[PDB]
């Protein structure tokens, strides 16, 4: 693994703090990583002591993909790595409110946190939505997006992250899968799926989901429906119900992202769009 002096960050200056989850991820303060003498609270990404080769290689590969994504504001961003001499450690910007899927579940209505609007959840979506069309701007596939997958800071400022099974598919058409992949399939695209190909309209099916995902305040996708029954499912169309709550513009958005054909469904760009009318109404 050879040196990247753009990223490389002093072992010596970073100090470890509690995990965030458990490769692993441990809260950390990082001392100049951005003003040489402030020190800053960071998330340390890392990996298990019972970690494996393909650990470590998709730790490698997450931090290289944030490396050639670049910054925005809707992404969890890069800060700097621990590469040299010692384990591997890919810091990243800390999160303060935590993944979407729970801090949705802590705001659903009582029958715990200040239970969220309409609007407050158009943004969201909105939001990710931008993040998502830089991402595809980039020529990158994220191949997991959900809410999950997506944290939450500051005032109501949503970040996608975890890009350990990103992709570079520049100067290809598509992206091969292997037949059985490491993909959550309530999530994939039928082309991935079935044909074993993914694309940037592989990832807007999967925001489709992650529209679901918000509007239910964090519930989880296709209920009641074991993924080893949805695959005939989805071979026979089968889509999820509106969720409660919402309006039939945003349910058919929903829709939209889940044509069968990918070139059918709309694109980032045109979602942003949309969503940026609606979030301009209500």
């Amino acid at each position: 693994l050879p040196e990247d002096p753009k990223w490389e960050f002093p072992r010596d200056k970073l100090t470890l703090g509690k995990p965030l989850g458990e490769g692993q991820v441990v809260m950390a303060e990082a001392v100049g990583i951005d003003k040489p003498k402030e020190a800053v609270t960071v998330a340390v990404k890392m990996l298990k002591d019972d970690a494996t080769e393909k650990d470590l290689s998709d730790l490698v590969s997450e931090m290289e993909m944030m490396k050639m994504i670049g910054k925005h504001k809707n992404i969890i961003n890069l800060l700097g790595a621990c590469t040299q001499d010692g384990p591997l450690y890919v810091i990243v910007e800390y999160a303060s409110k935590g993944n979407l899927r729970e801090y949705l579940r802590a705001r659903r209505p009582p029958g715990p946190e200040e239970q969220m609007t309409f609007k407050d959840l158009v943004s969201c979506t909105y939001q990710l939505a931008r993040g998502m069309e830089y991402l595809a701007s980039q020529k990158c596939i994220h191949r997991d997006l959900a809410a999950r997958n997506v944290l939450v800071t500051e005032n109501n400022v949503m970040k996608i992250a975890d890009f350990g099974l990103a992709r570079d598919i520049n100067n290809i058409d598509y992206y091969k899968e292997t037949t059985n992949g490491r993909l959550p399939v309530k999530w994939m695209a039928p082309e991935a799926l079935f044909d074993r190909v993914y694309t940037h309209q592989s990832d807007v099916w999967s925001f489709g989901v992650l529209m679901w995902e918000i509007f239910t305040l964090g519930g989880s996708p296709y209920p009641g429906i074991p993924v080893e029954e949805l695959f005939k499912l989805l071979k026979e169309g089968h889509r999820m119900d509106k969720p409660a709550n919402c309006t039939n513009e945003l349910y058919m958005m929903m829709r939209d992202c889940w044509h069968a054909v990918p070139s059918q469904r709309p694109t980032f760009k045109q979602l942003v769009e949309d969503l940026d009318r609606i979030l301009t109404l209500t």
